[PDB]
């Protein structure tokens, strides 16, 4: 289905290195629809809930602490199989294992500075979308190019 | 420098897939993104925003077109950023705009001029207050501040 | 080599403003533009070649590209027939989502290319010139 | 007024230097509609009639032989004020008088290798379109983004 | 033709990752890259480069900022490249530069204007000899010369 | 470790096809530091010692003579795993085997015209760097965004 959504966050290093526009354009150019966008500085408790599936692991306080270093750009992109295609566009979580042409493959090196966060799954996406955005922040509109992007 | 300006990508800018390129122009120039959101403001909100045009005849047409899709509201910060933003955006009429500005590269009709930008410092302050709660403004130091600015 | 392939930008590619970027990827790689035209083919010019209902919904850009292994490399530049299976960095990997809106078509073989080329172009449309950078592109 | 047309040609130097894609992109990105497109090699008599208003100028014989030195991308672009806007996108006839961000300001040096031709008026544009294209080559269609490009 | 100019990417331009893009603007225009290096000139080298500004009160601050990080020095060759090199860079004060120019695209403060360009054919001759040895100046025919020039 | 180094050279076809800018951009954008850069025209004996392990093999006198046909942009790039990541950025030695998004898969066709040289290992990089560059041409400075690029 074409209304599938996914959560993308530009991490503090993505913002600080000036990669907002480029990252947005990779999703814009692919035909996905921008459903929500905001520059925010989430609470530690917010970030702890975001990564709660990693709360047991040793790098957790450092991950959360890193992610407070400055504002994050939170986005929802909408389209058919966008979560999986989002993951493909971002590249592998480890940038050194990413293909050139992907975001991390073009712009990143270290797993701890991998510029972007993408949902692992439709399941996680709905979870992460709900955490970072109120329903009113999700924009309901039809893509002007819908019928040229999708056949069904 | 701490000067701020208000840039909105209009519904045509969003629907024509220009959010990324518009943001890039400002990032590349050295300006700092202080606030960003995709919103769908109310009719009254856009009438407040365009109050200086309440008496004119295109005001109802303008307000309704601004109602026709999501808008990207942004605050950019830097020295002389409100005058320099107006230069990056180009002349209000895209056919009077130079190539290499946003409207010079992307727009044709003044009623589809893809971006809104504040016309003065004072008006930028009013528009930032109108579109953003103060907690939506982000306070951080740009990683390259001393490479961008001498003072 | 003067091997040729046939690349078409489908009407979704044209209507989505992808003519420029698609041409640049073949240009930057070192292939030679041998033929180019915006056309709206017949429904019969297309059955020797929702699918056909939409192959008529807009103009098509028809192209011949000349260079060594251009038919196999052309498929590589275009990417997998289904965009959701194609890599970022390919045309469909950067720009498309659905197979039925996969932006462009290219020949599947060197002999299908010759046949597709003779079908879309008259021999006078095929240009014969020497790429200005030929000797820097090939040995 | 929304369907004014103009004639843009990529000269043989533009073609040989790999500027076909980038030139077509400036017009595309601005919102103009590609109405006709072809790679062709016009005869000498063609080029002399195309440049008929400068047959008396000293450069005319070199102009024509250069215009014969390789294939040309001929195009028709359609939109409001497209002939005048297209002149501005192209930039001054002499590239050294041309602002960066125009085609000639970004890509050319010599007035005699200025990469592009564009018509100098609406009426002149109609004459050139009729000269280089048959009616059947001009595509008629609505641009998928018409209502976001124009208010009419 | 074959007139030469001196262009330098200042430390801010190098440190903000603008070396690729600046080079592309000259490359795309048709000018020929005659010489190129990333270097760190001495205080004395930089004071001589800016000699005609010993008088002014910003001179010592200028010199030290030009020492704050490596510099990419270049020679570009082509017809009127000195003047055209100046149009490409834009007004020395970026806020006076037009979008489309390097300073109008990338820069804000005149003290952080990412690029130096010779103000003159004569001064370009000086600056080129100052920054490069003869062995570093490459002489070769641009592969596209006849398509770039009449 | 983040001060690893690799040797990358833009071959004469690369320089002559106007790829100096785009190539440097690929590495800049990834977050690697440019440590040395020079346009040079090496001697034949210099180039012979560069390929000394292919002195016998038949490629040599043709490979050497082609590497002499025009000037070369020598570079050193610095970063974590930069020698292996540089090879990934360049693409396969045969451009027809490299994926789009790499340098050779975007710009090249012939293996004897693959626009770019990159060392095959950390050790060969050290050797190749010492061969092409004088120690004082290696610049020692801290990347302005080192802490946003690396978690070290």
């Amino acid at each position: 289905m074409s209304d599938e959504q996914t959560f993308i966050a530009i991490k503090p290093d993505g913002v600080q290195r000036g990669l907002v526009g480029p990252i947005i354009s990779r999703f814009e150019n692919r035909g996905f629809k921008l459903a929500a966008l905001k520059l925010c500085s989430p609470s530690k408790e917010h970030l702890e809930q975001h990564y709660a599936d990693l709360s047991s692991k040793p790098f957790f306080p450092g991950l959360v602490s890193y992610m407070l270093s400055g504002p994050i750009v939170a986005m929802v992109w909408e389209g058919r199989e966008v979560v999986k295609t989002g993951r493909t566009i971002l590249g592998a979580t480890n940038p050194l294992a990413s293909a050139p042409g992907t975001i991390r493959g073009d712009f990143a090196i270290d797993v701890g500075r991998n510029v972007c966060h993408g949902s692992d799954s439709v399941e996680n996406a709905k979870k992460e979308i709900a955490l970072w955005f109120k329903p009113e922040e999700l924009q309901k509109y039809k893509h002007s190019q819908f019928d040229w992007i999708y056949e069904k």
